[PDB]
């Protein structure tokens, strides 16, 4: 293609530079990116969301953002908490007579938010595929920690609280979502489930081995990985959390959701989001998306002061797909990286950390 005009963004070479060796390293075929910078979104897109349709992917191609999910998941609760339905501090069992009577009288719907109830594991056991058996499930879970003293990052613990906030909220989880939390953070191409409408662009994941592959039904995929989304729709969530939102009791639900609770290594948790000191290095954002943070259970220490720069961020993955966002409100800056391949979250973290270092500037 020598011979065309180059692409006029003065940012398309510092995010060419870190995205198309990634693309090219993990055999990637599709990823949007979505930068912020001085007030204004730039989109970068590469690749093909489907390789049956070969359409290249653009900002509005929907993918899969697995974990990401809770980000948004945790703004549903912050919203039940302004509109007074639930304190984080309730117990659990407070908006679930099923519960009452379990460990779960004594662990608040914060505990469930922040993974620190006491060790719920990373996954469902693979048995547990019905709301019945579920209910059975964690009247059945023995605390391996006392709550609030260890993280142990889980699909089951803030699912639950996701379910309860928006049983607290008298409306299914998925509906009140899309149509009334996604609606206000100006994310109108935002589904739990893809309508016949919006099928079209929505793209195909790509297993290791190359095969088309969407996301399996599981128990509260909903509340805990059940988002798709596109890149300019992620990037307004994005400048939500910056610059705020038109809906009063949404905006104070966003801020909520900055608050720190606890950290791990230089990592503090927040609802869905995680934040860290800004500048940060490479290893200090490589060390609390490690290994070790999302998979072993991890002391809680004191949550970060309040104030100066801070960089937010949530990784997210399906079997065919992976996402990251991050961004730093006191720079105005951030970015959406959304692929149709599970590539590593360590090259996920590096690719945005030297990104966001050009736009800082
Ligand atoms: P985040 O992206 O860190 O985690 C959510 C993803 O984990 C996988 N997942 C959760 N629970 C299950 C079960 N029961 N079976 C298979 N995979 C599971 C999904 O890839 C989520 O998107």
């Amino acid at each position: 293609h020598h011979g065309e005009a180059s692409p006029v963004d003065p940012l398309r070479p510092v995010v060419d530079a870190s995205i198309q060796p990634l693309l090219k390293e993990h055999r990637i075929p599709g990823m949007a990116v979505a930068v912020l910078k001085d007030g204004k979104a730039h989109y970068f897109n590469y690749g093909v969301a489907n390789r049956e349709s070969g359409a290249g992917v653009s900002e509005q191609t929907l993918f899969e953002i697995g974990s990401v999910s809770k980000t948004l998941t945790a703004t549903l609760g912050a919203y039940a908490v302004v509109k007074g339905a639930m304190q984080l501090d309730d117990k659990a069992s407070r908006h679930a007579p099923w519960l009452k009577g379990s460990a779960f009288d004594s662990i608040t719907m914060g505990e469930l938010a922040t993974y620190s109830a006491g060790g719920l594991p990373l996954q469902f056991p693979e048995e547990v595929d019905s709301s019945e058996k579920m209910r059975a499930y964690y009247r059945q879970w023995a605390p391996v920690y006392s709550p609030g003293s260890h993280r142990q990052y889980s699909n089951p613990s803030i699912g639950l609280f996701g379910h309860l906030a928006a049983s607290s909220l008298k409306q299914p989880f998925a509906p009140l979502m899309e149509q009334t939390l996604l609606p206000g953070l100006g994310m109108h191409h935002t589904y739990v489930n893809v309508p016949k409408q919006a099928m079209a662009s929505y793209a195909y994941g790509y297993s290791k081995e190359d095969k088309p592959i969407r996301v399996n039904p599981g128990m509260l995929a909903d509340e805990a990985y059940g988002i798709k989304t596109s890149s300019a729709d992620l990037l307004r969530f994005v400048k939500a959390n910056i610059g705020g939102v038109d809906d009063k009791a949404l905006q104070q639900a966003i801020s909520l959701t900055h608050q720190g609770h606890y950290s791990v290594g230089g990592m503090t948790q927040g609802l869905g989001w995680e934040s860290y000191a800004y500048p940060v290095t490479e290893q200090t954002l490589l060390a609390g998306n490690s290994a070790k943070v999302i998979l072993e259970a991890n002391p809680t220490a004191a949550p970060r002061e309040s104030g100066s720069q801070v960089l937010f961020n949530k990784t997210g993955s399906t079997n065919g797909f992976g996402a990251y966002v991050a961004f730093v409100p006191a720079r105005g800056i951030g970015i959406v990286m959304l692929a149709n391949r599970n590539y590593p979250i360590e090259a996920r973290i590096k690719a945005a950390h030297a990104i966001l270092a050009q736009l800082a500037g």
